[PDB]
């Protein structure tokens, strides 16, 4: 159930007009203390990290309706040093934020428009992780209570490995809605995130999820498939 899979389960939703767009949480990620070498934590890659670890941070925004090209990548001047800056207007937080330092977890639902395989590609400076599926995810309509219990991850990239970016292939049904969850952390420095996909259907890069990320409220039964 929450294996990754080439075949993840989906949702069908019992509702007319879902809410357009994924949901965003930031935090806070802080440099170890001056003198220290090197002069990030390297707690971005505990393996509770993404699970629970970043929520021992503050806080920073809340938000929803993230969609469009969410694709960044911000060039540091300086090393060691926290430096403001922006996300793309895609992310609905016009509020300045450590873009050297942070972390932002994005959760909601992928609808296909095309049946067949998808092929996602994934590069991130420095850490995208990426679950995607039912139960791999979260549980069909039931993301509060089984928020904290994704699987292993379908898709990760991580900066210094051998090349920083990855693939996965999945096939999935037109107008099936997929739990998706992004976890994404900046340690120091340059901080990127490229995150796009192709079907067998045609040769273009889709970048501009528009019309396929989308939220649907919990309910007290759930909206699995099948
Ligand atoms: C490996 C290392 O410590 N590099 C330093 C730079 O910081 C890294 O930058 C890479 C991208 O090149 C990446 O964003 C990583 O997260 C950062 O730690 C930077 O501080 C640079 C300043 O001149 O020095 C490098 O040594
Ligand atoms: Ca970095």
């Amino acid at each position: 159930s929450k294996d990754p899979t080439t075949f993840p389960l989906g949702c069908s939703p019992d509702i007319t007009t879902p809410k357009k767009g994924l949901s965003m949480e930031l935090y806070s990620y802080d440099f170890r203390k001056k003198g220290s070498y090197p002069c990030w934590d390297a707690a971005y890659l505990d393996p509770n990290y993404p699970r629970t670890g970043y929520k021992s941070h503050r806080l920073l925004a809340k938000v929803d309706g993230v969609t469009g090209n969410i694709n960044f990548y911000y060039h540091a001047t300086k090393g060691c040093t926290p430096q403001l800056g922006h996300l793309p207007a895609s992310y609905n937080y016009p509020k300045p934020l450590t873009m050297t330092n942070f972390t932002m977890l994005l959760y909601g639902y992928f609808r296909p428009k095309v049946t067949g395989f998808h092929t996602f590609t994934i590069s991130a400076d420095d850490l995208l992780f990426v679950n995607f599926g039912a139960g791999n995810a979260f549980d069909c309509c039931r993301r509060d209570s089984s928020a904290d219990h994704f699987g292993n991850y379908q898709a990760y990239a991580i900066w210094g490995s051998k090349t920083a970016k990855d693939e996965l292939t999945v096939h999935l049904d037109a107008g099936v809605y997929y739990p998706i969850r992004l976890f994404y952390n900046n340690r120091e420095y340059d901080g990127a995130l490229s995150f796009t996909f192709k079907t067998e259907s045609n040769e273009n890069t889709v970048s501009d999820f528009s019309e396929y990320f989308f939220s649907l409220d919990d309910t007290e039964e759930g909206c699995p498939g099948l």
